[PDB]
């Protein structure tokens, strides 16, 4: 499922950016190593991810020192991510309660 | 964020149905419960909800024995559930690498 997988995406991405600002080589290389080889992300898909994020003030991005693009949390983002943390951990409790 | 706060409640009503068949009062007090009263779901919203299900083959409805209108997951709807339980784990599992 497409979009399902554009959201997973998504949260991972955020959350290398929330491990510390990083550019989009240094990300795709601790994903690759976060999931064992599992999931190599393409350049061009976290440009496009990015984008979004930015135009939604989400990210945001400076130049490093062949000079490197890096991405930053901002304010917003944390913000949003730590809300989003919190409902879908009350959402797992909610499932947890609903087996046994 | 109205499309997170969808997906969350898709989630919870789709994990209802897993642990047996079930209609609409009956899915809003079970998820109060288990949300200790901080979920009380509308009875529209669950039909809003569930005609997408239906549309899109993830459950199925019928009768019961005042009849009440029961809902069950399909078998695409059970396949489904498990593919994105089994990846959003490697998500979790994933993100916990990123952190330590
Ligand atoms: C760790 C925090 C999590 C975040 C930030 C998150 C975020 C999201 C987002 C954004 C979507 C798609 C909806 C949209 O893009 O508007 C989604 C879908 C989904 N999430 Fe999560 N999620 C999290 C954890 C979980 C957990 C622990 C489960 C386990 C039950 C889960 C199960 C799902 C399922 C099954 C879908 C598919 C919804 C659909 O196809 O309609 N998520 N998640």
């Amino acid at each position: 499922p497409k979009e399902m997988l554009r959201a997973q995406t998504n949260v991972i991405l955020l959350n290398v950016l929330k491990q510390g600002d990083n550019y989009v080589y240094g990300i795709i290389k601790q994903v690759k190593e976060a999931s064992n080889g599992e999931m190599e992300l393409n350049e061009a898909t976290l440009y496009t991810i990015f984008k979004r994020l930015e135009k939604d003030g989400i990210i945001s991005s400076y130049w490093g020192d062949g000079r490197r693009k890096y991405y930053r949390l901002t304010e917003i983002g944390h913000e949003n991510m730590r809300l989003a943390f919190e409902s879908w951990s009350r959402v797992d409790k909610i499932i947890e309660n609903l087996e046994a």
